[PDB]
């Protein structure tokens, strides 16, 4: 049942252009696409604070209004190689205001500039100081959860598999890239420009970030990782999308482990369908944000 209206949302001669561009390129006139359209969204009254660390990274620090307890590290996608904080802006002002949560979002080095591992790396240098200073927002240890949409859902992920004595209280993967090297039947049922996320596309992120059987290495494709604990997991997906089969090995692995796994699977969408919060005209992305919301409030 995808949604009639979306191929011609996501499938124009412009789109096609720009896919084919060098990355940098595209980082670039992606950015400022989504910009323009973030700026026709009215904002919550949060406060917001830019947090500089020491590897020259930035954590975005969004405050609710109300008194709160939870605090949401929010790694964001874009295929390790586009996309920032500022592209997200309005997804984590809507977890902030009408989650009532404090959320931590990272930027973090992109390919091809900063290519694997640069990315993992900062993901944990992030995580181990909002570990390390969390009392300094008046929060607690206990209470720290990871969030993280396709490359960033693959990063955060990565952070539990790593931080096994310390693991966050709850992992939320947003369609999370979690194997890139397993060819499933997603991969070509759903390689067609309406779907968005495309095979084509996709591998000029996998040279910019990389650089086949290198890709199996668990910091890569965390469905490689082999005797870790996972954390209660909330996993949220599109079932039209390259990447579905190796998500739904992903929730078959955890819940063998033992996990605690919870699923939204939205069979009307396309890959990336949060990020079109207050812009598409569809409800779907609100409605997965508010489960989000529920699964970490009942924690």
């Amino acid at each position: 049942p995808y949604h009639p209206a979306l191929e011609s949302l996501l499938d124009t001669p412009e789109i096609r252009k720009i896919k084919k561009l060098d990355l940098r390129d595209q980082r670039k006139i992606f950015a400022d696409l989504s910009i323009a359209q973030i700026k026709r969204l009215p904002r919550p009254d949060i406060i917001e604070e830019d947090i500089k660390l020491e590897n020259d990274t930035i954590l975005r620090h969004y405050k609710p209004k109300k008194a709160s307890d939870k605090a949401v590290l929010f790694i964001h996608g874009g295929g390790w190689c586009l996309s920032s904080i500022d592209t997200y802006d309005h997804v984590c002002r809507y977890l902030c205001d009408q989650g009532n949560l404090n959320i931590f979002s990272l930027e973090y080095g992109l390919g091809p500039e900063d290519k694997y591992p640069a990315a993992v790396n900062h993901a944990l240098y992030a995580y181990d100081w909002l570990y390390e200073n969390i009392t300094k927002f008046n929060l607690s240890t206990e209470n720290i959860f990871v969030m993280g949409d396709s490359a960033g859902g693959n990063l955060v992920t990565i952070i539990c598999h790593e931080r096994q004595e310390n693991m966050p209280k709850a992992q939320i993967l947003v369609y999370p890239a979690v194997d890139m090297y397993t060819k499933y039947d997603s991969n070509t049922k759903f390689d067609e420009y309406k779907y968005h996320l495309t095979t084509e596309w996709c591998e000029l992120f996998l040279k910019a970030y990389i650089g086949p059987k290198k890709l199996r290495q668990p910091t890569i494709s965390p469905l490689f990782y082999k005797d870790t604990n996972q954390p209660d997991t909330l996993i949220v997906a599109a079932t039209h999308d390259i990447l579905i089969d190796g998500i739904y090995a992903y929730e078959e692995k955890l819940k063998q482990q033992g996990t605690y796994v919870e699923t939204h699977y939205d069979d009307e969408m396309y890959h990336g369908f949060i990020g079109g919060l207050g812009v598409v005209p569809f409800e779907n992305p609100k409605i997965a944000l508010d489960k989000i919301i529920e699964f970490i409030n009942k924690r």
